[PDB]
RNA sequence: GGCAGAGUCCUUCGGGACAUUGCACCUGCC
């Protein structure tokens, strides 16, 4: 395929297992992404379009270029699954450039 | 303030049938 990978703040994470919980694949996402530097906040749906997928916000663009090269096709929940950058940024991040200018 | 969806619909929100390897940060009842 040809994927046009670009660097953002959030990470979207697909092809997951379709049986988390919500306190469950939040614990996971914050231990190992936090190991490379600090989170914010993480995201999970459970809609049929976010049927095995989350969000993560990574207090850096460059925290989460890390959290990928290393974590580019890695175990999760007793399953492989691939990582692909957000196409978009987070609402949160909106007013950490400095209380929304 | 309880609770689910965040996938569609009947709807008194009480219950109920049926689909999805798919870029989200949100609403309603009382």
């Amino acid at each position: 395929a040809v994927p046009e990978t670009r660097p953002n703040h959030t990470i979207y994470i697909n092809n997951l297992n379709e049986k988390i919980k919500k306190d469950e694949l939040k614990k996971s996402l914050h231990a190992i992404f936090s190991r490379f530097g600090q989170i914010l906040d993480i995201l999970v749906s459970r809609s049929l379009k976010m049927r095995g997928q989350a969000f993560v916000i990574f207090k850096e663009v460059s925290s989460a270029t890390n959290a990928l090269r290393s974590m580019q096709g890695f175990p999760f929940y007793d399953k492989p699954m691939r990582i692909q950058y957000a196409k978009t940024d987070s609402d949160i991040i909106a007013k950490m450039k400095g209380t929304f200018v």
